[PDB]
Parts: C-alpha cells; sequence; structure tokens
C-alpha cells in the first residue's frame, strides 16, 4: 500500500477550514514545495521527507471523488518554535498536521516558547520578565546569569552555540541561539530575496553596508535567511556585523510550478486566541472567546495582536 510507515504521525484532519495564508504567513509561516500527486496520503508521504514541512494541505477537486487529490502542499506554520498557522472555515480543504506541532490542541487555551538568534557577544540583556529564578539546560560552558534592574537579565558566559533555559516564576523553555559565522552570511550578510511569488508582505533585513536594519516587501516564498517578521529580530540577529553587499542544503530552486492562490475566507474574525504582544503597556481589551461563547478581558501590550482585539463588552460580542 504505502509501504512506509511514516503515514500515522499525521492526524486526519476535518475538512470545513484550511490556513488563511495572507494572515499565516504574515505570522512568519514559511511556505515550502507545491507537489503535484494525485493522491492526498501519498501527499503526506511526501511531507514526511521534508526538512520544514509541518502543515500537509490538499484541495479536494470538488465532486470529483476524495482521493483524486486536487493540490498537496507542504507548509511550516513555526515562525521558529511557535505555531503561527491561521485557520478559517469554507468547503472541501481537509489538512493535515502531525501531532507533535499540533501543540493546537496545546495552546488551548493558555508569551510561549521564544527563539531569539542572537550576535555572538559576552555581556548580553534582553526582554526583562520581572521575578527572577532562571534555570539553565544546555550549555557548553556554565552561563553567568547575573541580575541587576530594572529586570535585566544578564548572561556572561556566552559564546557560539545553542543554549536553552527555563524561566521559573510559570515557566518558558526559550532559547538563545549564538549564531556561528555560517549563520551570520545567510541570516546577517546575504543581501534580501523579493522572490518569485506575487506578495504583500511586512519583513525586516539587515544591511552590513550601513550597519542597518531597514524594511522590505517580502513575495511571499523563497525568502533569503536575511529575513525578519519583526525588526527587533532583525537587529538582535544582527548589529556588531560588517561586510559587503546541487551543494547548498536547500532553495533557491523553483522551475516552476511554486505559485499560489488565495481562497475565499468570509469575513468574521474573531476566534483568534489572544495575543498580549511583545510591547510594554498593560492596556486592557476585550476579546471573544468561543468554548464558553462571550467576551472577556486581558492585558495588551499595545503592539501585534490578533483580529480578535475589540476593547468594550459590546464591541466585542458585536462582531462575533
Amino acid at each position: 500500500p504505502a509501504g512506509a510507515d511514516c503515514l500515522n504521525s499525521f492526524t486526519a484532519g476535518v475538512p470545513g477550514f484550511v490556513l488563511d495564508t495572507n494572515a499565516s504567513v504574515s505570522n512568519g509561516a514559511t511556505f515550502l514545495e507545491s507537489p503535484t500527486v494525485r493522491r492526498g496520503w501519498d501527499c503526506v508521504r511526501a511531507c514526511c521527507t521534508t526538512q520544514n514541512c509541518n502543515l500537509a494541505l490538499v484541495e479536494l477537486q470538488p465532486d470529483r471523488g476524495e482521493d483524486a487529490i486536487a493540490a498537496c502542499f507542504l507548509i511550516n506554520c513555526l515562525y521558529e518554535q511557535n505555531f503561527v498557522c491561521k485557520f478559517a472555515p469554507r468547503e472541501g480543504f481537509i489538512n493535515y498536521l502531525t501531532r507533535e506541532v499540533y501543540r493546537s490542541y496545546r495552546q488551548l487555551r493558555t508569551w510561549a516558547g521564544i527563539d531569539l538568534k542572537v550576535q555572538p557577544q559576552e555581556p548580553l540583556v534582553l526582554k526583562d520578565v520581572e521575578n527572577t529564578d532562571w534555570r539553565l539546560l544546555r550549555g557548553d560552558t556554565d552561563v553567568r546569569v547575573e541580575r541587576k534592574d530594572p529586570n535585566q537579565v544578564e548572561l556572561w558566559g556566552l559564546k557560539e552555540g545553542t543554549y536553552l533555559f527555563q524561566l521559573t516564576v510559570d515557566t518558558a523553555n526559550v532559547t538563545v541561539t549564538v549564531l556561528s559565522t555560517k549563520q551570520t552570511e545567510d541570516y546577517c550578510l546575504a543581501s534580501n530575496k523579493v522572490g518569485r511569488c506575487r506578495g504583500s508582505f511586512p519583513r525586516w533585513y539587515y544591511d552590513p553596508t550601513e550597519q542597518i536594519c531597514k524594511s522590505f516587501v517580502y513575495g511571499g516564498c523563497l525568502g533569503n535567511k536575511n529575513n525578519y517578521l519583526r525588526e527587533e529580530e532583525c537587529i538582535l540577529a544582527c548589529r556588531g556585523v560588517q561586510g559587503p553587499s546541487a551543494a547548498c542544503e536547500k532553495y533557491t530552486s523553483g522551475f516552476d510550478e511554486l505559485q499560489r492562490i488565495h481562497f475565499p475566507s468570509d469575513k468574521g474574525h474573531c476566534v483568534d486566541l489572544p495575543d498580549t504582544g511583545l510591547c510594554k503597556e498593560s492596556i486592557p481589551r476585550w476579546y471573544y472567546n468561543p468554548f464558553s461563547e462571550h467576551c472577556a478581558r486581558f492585558t495588551y501590550g499595545g503592539c501585534y495582536g490578533n483580529k480578535n482585539n475589540f476593547e468594550e463588552e459590546q464591541q466585542c460580542l458585536e462582531s462575533c
């Protein structure tokens, strides 16, 4: 039949919804291959074999049977340790996740794991998170996690590699990635890449020519490794970096059916889980949780949330 086990690791997902794309990539969903296999359960065995494939979508080509697959499609939906997929119901679309990932059955419904790519240094400081008690989990050498104020953890003993921690007061599996020079050229030195896709995405990228992060338009696909959804992630990856303007591993290569479409998605949204944001202030706002069908209040940072971010009791119930 399939001849290969693999198949079992993906749950057979429900119809109706399909991922929002215009927003899902606007959250960081790396788009990969778009294979042309005519069975859907053939298309998953093509997602096991992909380095960053976690979502296996298929159209159904309406009416003409079920397993005469119409699309395939391989998607990441992990902006570096984060479920950034966003779904919206319509019709004959059936999607395939991987149990792994599928932290959407976690995250249900409760500042997750961040993936900080930083330059090699020694006295590091970053987003505070008050109180303290930081717990190591990986380190070529031990790390001096010394803390002053106004809450601002400092991390000595850092050399190149990868370190995983735990913010025990309430914990957080958060990793620092002190990039190698092999990673500096790609994330920080490589010139940008608009890509062949016809897109409209907000991204940032570093210029080593003037020691600067600037802003550019992402076409959607095949983007180079110098590409950041937030300028904060841009600078953190770089600065302290100088420089001028099949043997690799993966990409670029597209000849040519790597060209995507924009589906219907009615309107109402709403129902996205709340996003506090990456900012500072304590702004009370109201969202609509659909497990209980009524609204609730929470503290907003001030930047980068979901469409479910009304302001009062009746503004939230008004539009859901």
